[PDB]
């Protein structure tokens, strides 16, 4: 169903809802948590996660991991794989601890979602050139401390991505990859068996868990 309460990440509030720009939907928040992005060796990154699906995720989706606990589906990576395959729209909200730049961040989730795609030996020119747009993109941009990135998925491989340097909720979605196998990898990067926050799939599985009640 729709969550109700709002998850803080290091201060930083999720609210349990969320209309993707240009959307009409409402998604549900699932959990929130952290991820570390090395910078040159040297400094190390946070950002705050808070990944988001439609109501109908738990209502259809994920009946058969009813009756578990969140301590029963975090270790079940299944349950990771039927989140990650649902055919729902998803959101991930990312929120920047401190301060990075288009390149930084943009290079970064690039190389997790490279790696992603060249363990399952899916790492061809199509991919190659919607990473691309995916770095072009975040070029362009700054992430100032407290600025936000949505990631959008409104299909299994269309990837919908906005920013705000404020926080703010934009009214539409500024740049769009479309590509089956690089959606799907930005989400292994999050929910995946590799994740990069094992807090965010720890998150998720509670607050499944506890939609499924
Ligand atoms: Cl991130």
């Amino acid at each position: 169903g729709m969550a109700v309460t709002k998850v803080t990440v290091d201060g930083i509030e999720f609210p349990p809802t969320i209309t993707p720009p240009g959307s009409s939907k409402s998604l549900t928040l699932l959990g929130a948590g952290v991820r570390g992005i090395e910078i040159e060796a040297i400094q190390i990154k946070v950002t705050a996660i808070g990944v988001y699906a439609e109501p109908e995720v738990i209502a259809s989706h994920l009946q058969k991991w009813k009756g578990k606990s969140a301590s029963e589906l975090v270790e079940d990576d299944g349950f990771f794989k039927d989140l990650v395959q649902a055919p729902v729209e998803k959101l991930v909200k990312i929120t920047m601890i401190k301060g990075l730049t288009g390149s930084q961040y943009g290079g970064a989730v690039e190389e997790n979602i490279k790696d992603r795609l060249a363990a399952l030996d899916k790492y061809s020119e199509a991919e190659e050139e919607a990473l691309e747009e995916f770095r072009e993109f975040f070029k362009t941009k700054s992430f100032p401390k407290g600025s936000v990135i949505f990631f959008h998925w409104s299909s299994p491989s269309t990837l919908q991505i906005s920013v705000s340097t404020d926080g703010s909720l934009p009214e539409e979605a500024e740049a769009t990859v479309e590509n089956a196998n690089v959606a799907a990898a930005l989400l292994d990067v999050f929910l995946g068996k590799n994740s990069v926050s094992p807090s965010t799939k720890a998150s998720v599985a509670e607050g499944i868990s506890a939609l499924l009640m």
